[PDB]
């Protein structure tokens, strides 16, 4: 059976899956339960000696994506599904969920010094777990390429459990617990990966959506100091859909509103110390209270109840400002997007049909935007249905007169144009960028968010050439071009550069293009980034 002797002398046993060897469910932190709730993770102090790690542990508690303080069918329906004994069995979750998984090529031994790809899952900082991201496809392809890599994934707390904010959390120093879970896992990798055959100096961090934004936060963490015991925790990063988070401070307006609401929901509205009151309620009570705060699919949509927020200590300031000021780790990166990131999320506001309703929804969502800014946004992202997302689909997909428009805004501010802003200011290392149009023609959604996960972990498609091959070559040589693709991937310097600067994907394969689309929207959005923060 696969075996590894940890840093502390413990010898653990893994699972031989023939095509790979896996050590699943290794605890890396003490269970963040009871009075440890919402607090920084504590290193796991214990003996794993003689233990087997052959199964993924439970995921952290999950929030109902349709959750909200209102009562409705979608909410009721998902809750029915999520509280079912069958669901509970196929997808177990718990507050004791801080585990890490290591999967490697068969026959890998300590000292192999293989590059390490550390995965951070997406899920709108509200749902997610490591078990739904099979590494077999990545690993198998890495062996066939003669560029074997070791795959590592870490669970982290999501929703209220991991991203609670407000005055109290700030005062306590407990901001961004979920990001701190990810950081500890990185330290565990630095300390223990050599035992599994990986090289701690060849770690590439990567993630999708919420995970991609997590990677960005890790680049910006501690003002760019990514070292642990005198050595950097990662040498590169891959960002699949997501750059800086456009959020106000942890003690800002919305961070405080959500905290108070959750507190009222849990029955802590009258406590003098709501935080200690929240630590005392049962898991069921807390879970209920959380499902009564907006989930990412509810009307509020991407104005998330829980997400990374600057705290003045680990994330010292507005993330857009950190990027302009050079406060980041200096590493080579790959950051890309799916053509139609906002369509799925745009389905959350299908009761908005007129321009007057659109303007009001935008006003409600962006509390810091002036009417002039709102008017500018609505000029840059017009009612014209041929102009919205799914992009380039003409009069098709008109679920409502505003859907394609709202989808265009959501995708651009949340991901696509945010990426361009990062790329235009980042001088930390070499940059590579891609844009996928692999699913052009798919009704309603187009090349929507997360489809890349399918072509990276489940099915093979033209996109796999990038999601697997190119990514593996980057993690190995810090240049995606060593993958030996037919289309050379050009370095990205700025969006105003002459010549193609984007690697592109369609159903047939790869080709290059330019990152010069929707320049009007970019200015509308980023002339003053803080006007559109949540
Ligand atoms: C679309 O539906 C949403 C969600 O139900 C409406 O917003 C809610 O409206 C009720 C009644 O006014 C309020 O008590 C809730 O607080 C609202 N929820 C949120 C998250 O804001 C919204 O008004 C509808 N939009 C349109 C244009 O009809
Ligand atoms: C057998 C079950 C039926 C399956 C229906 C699948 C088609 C409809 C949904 C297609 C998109 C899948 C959700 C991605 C959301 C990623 S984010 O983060 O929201
Ligand atoms: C008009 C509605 C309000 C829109 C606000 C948009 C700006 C705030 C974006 C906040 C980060 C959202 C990250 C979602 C990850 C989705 S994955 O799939 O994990
Ligand atoms: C957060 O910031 C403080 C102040 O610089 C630092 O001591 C602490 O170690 C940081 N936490 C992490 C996980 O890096
Ligand atoms: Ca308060
Ligand atoms: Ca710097």
């Amino acid at each position: 059976a696969p075996t590894a002797t940890l840093a502390n002398g413990d010898t653990i046993t893994g699972l031989n899956a023939i095509i790979n060897e896996a050590f699943l469910g290794i605890p890396f932190a003490e269970p963040p339960v009871g009075n440890l709730r919402f607090k920084d993770p504590v290193p796991y102090s214990g003996s794993l000696d003689g233990q087997k790690f052959t199964s993924y542990g439970p995921s952290c508690m999950q929030q109902n994506p349709e959750g909200t303080y209102e009562e409705n069918l979608p909410k009721a329906a998902l809750d029915l599904v999520m509280q079912s004994k069958v669901f509970e069995a196929v997808s177990p979750s718990s507050e004791d969920c801080l585990t890490i998984n290591v999967v490697r090529p068969p026959g890998t031994k300590a000292g192999a010094n293989l590059p390490v790809m550390l995965w951070i899952f997406g899920g709108g900082f509200e749902v997610g777990g490591t078990s739904t991201f099979p590494p077999a496809q990545m690993i198998t392809k890495s062996i066939a390429m003669g560029k074997p890599i070791i795959h590592v994934s870490v669970n982290y707390r999501v929703s209220s459990w991991g991203f609670l904010a407000g005055d109290e959390i700030k005062a306590e120093g407990s901001a961004n617990a979920g990001l701190k879970d990810q950081r500890l896992g990185m330290q565990w990798v630095a300390d223990n990966i050599a035992a599994f055959g990986g090289d701690p100096t060849k770690v590439t961090i990567f993630g999708e959506s919420a995970g991609s934004m997590s990677v960005m936060c890790h680049i910006l963490w501690n003002d760019g100091d990514n070292t642990y015991k005198g050595k950097p925790l990662f040498r590169a990063g891959i960002m699949q859909s997501g750059a800086m988070v456009p959020s106000d401070a942890v003690d800002g307006i919305y961070g405080n509103e959500i905290f108070d609401l959750l507190a009222s929901n849990a029955g802590c509205g009258s406590a003098s110390d709501k935080l200690a009151c929240l630590r005392g309620v049962s898991s069921d009570t807390l879970e209920d209270a959380t499902n009564n705060t907006p989930g990412f699919l509810a009307y509020s949509s991407l104005r998330l109840s829980y997400l990374p927020r600057p705290d003045g200590v680990n994330i010292t300031d507005d993330m857009y400002a950190l990027v302009r000021e050079g406060k980041y780790a200096n590493i080579p990166v790959i950051i890309g997007d799916q053509n139609d990131e906002g369509t799925f999320f745009g389905t959350s506001s299908l009761n908005v049909t007129t321009d007057a309703q659109a303007r009001e929804y935008f006003k409600q969502s962006f509390v810091h935007a002036s009417d002039a800014e709102i008017d500018t946004l609505m000029t840059a992202y017009p009612g014209d249905i041929t102009q919205g997302s799914p992009f380039d689909t003409g009069i098709l997909n008109a679920l409502t007169p505003q859907f394609k428009r709202i989808s265009a805004v959501l995708g651009d501010l949340g991901f696509t144009l945010a990426r361009r802003y990062f790329l235009n200011h980042y001088t930390g290392g070499t940059k590579y960028s891609f844009l996928s149009k692999q699913l052009s023609g798919l009704p309603v959604l187009g090349t929507f968010h997360s489809n890349d996960i399918v072509f990276q972990d489940y099915l093979l498609g033209s996109g796999s050439l990038i999601y697997n091959n190119a990514f593996i070559a980057f993690a190995t040589d810090l240049d995606p071009n060593t993958a030996g693709l037919l289309v050379k991937w050009p370095e990205y310097t700025s969006s105003s550069q002459s010549g193609n600067n984007l690697m592109m994907i369609n159903a047939l394969g790869l080709y290059t293009g330019k990152d010069n689309f929707r320049t009007a929207g970019y200015d509308a959005l980023f002339s003053n980034p803080p006007s559109f923060f949540v």
